């Protein structure tokens, strides 16, 4: 790659170009001991380096921008247009060219590294991305999320997107263009291009593109999901949505299975396929014992960010002090328990919805119908975990649409409407599962929650004896292998059962209250009757 | 014992009779491969069986009722008696008939267990208790945590109480008859009759006995204490007031005194006397190093509770993901360093009111007046610990009147006029330690609350020099062997005394907004004055 090919994007004098970094030139530019500040890696005793990111330890919502065009304006689904909250704040064409002057010329006159990759495993519908930075490990970043390509792919390679980190920068004049800070994580559609400035954080450089596909996929009929995905050994696919910290890493790499991703996903007429090429998951509480093929695939390579490190070298995985959103990026093939040669396979016949519910209402798993699961999937309901987005501190409930509303493009019936067609041809079945909190206030444990799992998985509960939740009317397994029976129904965990009627009631107002923006189309009005009833 | 005997109880159509079982056949019993659910026991790698009772990780107290009849409606610290809170909430007598009947009918038809003991280590006052159950861990728990009779004994036992444990039933009626849930854990003090129905946890078959004890012995002027009690070489006694979790298990740890007992005990002409012929100990974060005794009480015979048992049948005692409460029961000889052949010894001297203050305000030990020691003793400030009654899950600040509100069956004061009377007798002298947290947010360190009982145990502060923590005017001791000076003024570990003011302030108004039901005598107005004064 020359300096004039990047000189188009408005970079200028560029120095040398670092392109297509293999791992063991990144390895050794990290721990180069002239970096200074957030720039500097340490080598754990695992042999994987680390990084800090400053207060940017989740993503800035709040700083997130789309630029209002011609390509954008009647398509996307604006912040300031529709009933329902969203980060898509509008840009103009003229404070996006400030952002950009300020990237591009933080980005001038240095060392540069370009990655060249992709976002999606198929051809067809896949984004050819290429990132620029000027810090090694960000660079690594990207080559551990998206998908590596071949020397001969690489010849070929004609991006269409370009992404920019110029975290090193910041917006001085932010107050008077009514931006929220100083910081800035802003895309225009036209020119294919997305800006980092201030923010350190990794998920910004592959959370950009995701919110991209999420445009582009639906569009075409294609699902562009917020989900984990594994395979059962006849081929079996099941797609886990939810926010991270609510279980749907955790549960896809579960040993009886064969991974395709962490994240991001597109289903097509072929199947469930992975945007991604790694997994960038959360560390807090890792153990060996607890999570053994995620703890084993820190090593060489893999990137550790936010984690404390002792004197002596050793990681502290049970240390949140600078934040509980510690993270570790790895390619995927540090995992051995993965579908190769690529990451994806048929449809999904088992579709997991997980709700961290943190009122202790919710049943630790409950069959949807047609219809609940529709209401469930606009509605979203979980709750953001410390650390993920910049200012959670606590475990906060939220009506997040499609499970993934920060990633959303387009309005939220349009991603339901491509996953009930695409559900509806499979014969999929959907079960919510309550990974939050239950009536003695404390976490629902992981055991009886992998334990739920395999009982859905292996098609125990599709046919099996319910009896009915009041109120959220939700269909409850009378039993279930490997769990208390006594657990299955939330109210036997209230040391008064009249307790979890108040909060029900509650949850089932928050509930209609939110839901009722979705009822201005009949389809929309008639899924009312699935959702909660007050008496 | 025949059917005939418990078909008196209302119980039918008896088959087995397993009466008073050893270890040895309690061991195989829980062992059987055939046991399902709540029932079913593990051996782990220390020999000790361990047993899982779901849900039910700590006391019910919403769900504990007592009759109210002739007998104890006007004597009786009911719950909505206007008198302050308590948990002693009234029963029918048909309500209580419909209760026993969901249990008698839950045992009839099989083989049932019955553990006869003795509540209290001295004849003339402790209450002959009969168990039943149909699962035999339960009967363990009982053989454990109650007075184990001779064979000579039980040739002549005669039952002043019976304790049918109906764990498996549950009372599809509750919500109409006005009770809390499907549990219960009743009690009738003209029948003499504990009923347990839903919940498995152990503790309600020991703490409903204690209740009744709280009942019976202050009534004929016999103390009855939520305390653990010790004794040195030359005969004298310290309690240690305080909830479980609080330091009252550890703290009469000691190689210079000999353990009495851990939880319930009385205070009669004689001496202190223990209750139980056993230990339910908290084993959160238990470990070999820190807590060896209990450690190595863990073996065959002892009965593991909701701990975490790997697949190789290790212990992960770290485990709180299902409860923090986990516990153990273990006959009391499983320690060494223990007064035998029967758990008593002569009169305190030392009476040790532990508060696990969340505050930080309150100085590692103070010396109480007489006053400030029926004052502290009614306002039991101090906190309870996670999982200990289900739906706790923090630390939670409390005002446990005694001590041990849970289980009082009298007003507190009636426990405080026999507790006064005993120390009075005794010559004994009060002293108040903080097991909590001090001002910094950390936990006061326990190397210095040991020493800080070793100097109360030898007599060396009841006449040192003290200087006056102000609003709550409590003696502190101005050094003490074995700590740094620094560490007996709460103040020192905030940056100002006026950022300690603050907090004080707060829990003052605490202090007096709970001690002011109690001034309606004019002793209760009088002890006003010993209390925090703003
Ligand atoms: O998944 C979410 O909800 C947030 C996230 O991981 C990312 O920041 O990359």
């Amino acid at each position: 790659l020359t300096p004039q090919e990047l000189e188009a994007y408005g970079i200028s004098d560029v120095h040398d170009i670092v392109y297509n970094p293999s791992y063991d030139l990144l390895y050794q530019e990290e721990l180069d001991p002239s970096l200074t500040g957030y720039e500097r890696g340490v080598l754990t005793n695992l042999g994987a380096v680390a990084v800090d990111t400053g207060i940017f330890t989740g993503r800035s919502p709040k700083d997130k921008y789309i630029v209002r065009d011609d390509t954008t304006r009647d398509t996307f689904w604006w912040a300031d247009k529709g009933k329902g909250k969203n980060d898509n704040k509008p840009l103009s064409p003229e404070t996006w060219q400030h952002l950009k002057g300020l990237v591009t010329r933080q980005l001038s006159g240095k060392r540069l590294f370009v990655v060249d990759a992709f976002c999606g495993a198929n051809p067809d519908t896949r984004l050819s991305v290429r990132f620029i930075t000027e810090v090694a490990w960000q660079a690594h970043f990207v080559k551990n999320m998206f998908i590596r390509p071949s020397d001969e792919e690489l010849a070929g390679f004609k991006p269409d997107f370009i992404v920019m980190n110029g975290a090193k920068c910041t917006n001085p004049q932010w107050k008077e263009q009514g931006l929220n800070s100083e910081n800035f994580v802003a895309f225009n559609l036209t020119e294919r291009m997305q800006l980092i400035g201030g923010t350190w954080f990794g998920g910004e450089m592959k959370k950009g593109m995701f919110s991209m596909m999420n445009y582009l996929l639906p569009l075409k009929g294609i699902a562009s999901m917020h989900c984990s995905a594994n395979v059962g050994e006849k081929g079996d696919v099941a797609v886990f949505f939810g926010l991270s910290g609510t279980g749907k890493t955790t549960l896809s790499t579960d040993p009886k299975r064969r991974l395709i991703g962490d994240d991001e996903h597109g289903w097509d007429d072929d199947g469930v396929f992975n945007f991604e090429g790694g997994c960038y998951a959360k560390t807090i509480k890792l153990s060996k014992e607890a999570e053994p093929e995620i703890y084993n695939a820190i090593r060489r390579d893999a990137l550790l960010e936010n984690v404390t490190v002792r004197e002596d070298g050793t990681i502290d995985f049970d240390d949140g002090s600078k934040t509980e959103n510690t993270r570790v990026s790895y390619p995927i093939y540090h995992i051995d328990n993965i579908v190769k040669p690529v990451s994806k396979a048929g449809h999904a016949t088992k579709v997991i919805f997980l709700t961290a519910d943190a009122f202790g209402v919710l049943p630790p798993v409950s069959r949807l119908t047609a219809d609940q699961t529709q209401y469930h999937f606009l509605s979203g309901f979980t709750a953001k975990l410390a650390g993920t987005e910049r200012g959670i501190t606590e475990p906060t409930p939220t009506f997040s649409a499609c499970f993934g509303a920060a990633f959303l493009s387009l309005h939220p019936t349009q991603y339901a409407e491509v996953l009930v067609k695409r559900m509806q041809a499979a014969g999929a079945q959907a079960y919510l599962v309550n990974t939050g909190w239950n009536g003695t206030g404390k976490r629902i444990s992981i055991k009886d929650t992998r334990a739920i799992i395999d009982a859905i998985l292996n098609g125990s509960l599709d046919n099996a004896e319910t009896f009915t939740l009041p109120m959220f009317n939700l269909a409850i397994p009378t039993e279930l292998p490997g769990v208390d029976t006594k657990i299955l129904d939330p109210r036997n965990t209230y040391a008064s059962p009249e307790q979890w009627q108040e909060k029900a009631e509650t949850l089932a107002k928050l509930f209609i209250d939110n839901f009722d923006k979705y009822t201005d189309t009949p389809a929309g009005a008639a899924l009312v009757a699935a959702g909660p009833k007050l008496h």
